[PDB]
């Protein structure tokens, strides 16, 4: 369906999931990792997002401001970030490499220089 899919934008930065980055990847599975990503003005968190190559990888994320997009470059992940809202998306990366996050949904004057990194590692 699944698991996360309503949260509190005004707390999200201090409680819960996304409230510590050095805990935003979980593994979840034999072979599978859970990010928590923070999308926010401007930027995202964790940067840089460091998974292994081959693992299942289940994206939470949410914004704790306004609506932005979370696309990954090369990828076929395309997604809306809303605030109070979870977007979940799985993938499975089987190029190790530095990938770009980029933001597709116009969130103010730093939507253009708002980009991540994921590190696909071997
Ligand atoms: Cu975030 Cu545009
Ligand atoms: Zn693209």
């Amino acid at each position: 369906a699944g698991k996360l899919e309503r949260v509190d934008p005004t707390t999200v930065r201090q409680e819960g999931p996304w409230a510590d980055p050095a805990q935003a990847v979980v593994q979840t599975g034999p072979n599978q990792y859970t990010v928590y990503v923070l999308a926010f003005a401007f930027g995202y968190q964790p940067n840089p997002i460091e998974v292994p190559q081959g693992a299942e990888i289940v994206f939470k994320i949410t914004s704790p401001d306004v609506i932005h997009g979370f696309h990954v470059e090369g990828t076929n992940i395309n997604v809306e970030v809303l605030p109070g809202e979870v977007s979940t998306v799985r993938y499975t990366f089987k190029r190790p490499g530095e990938y770009r996050i980029i933001c597709n949904q116009y969130c103010g004057l730093g939507h253009q220089n708002m980009f991540g990194t994921i590190v696909v590692k071997e």
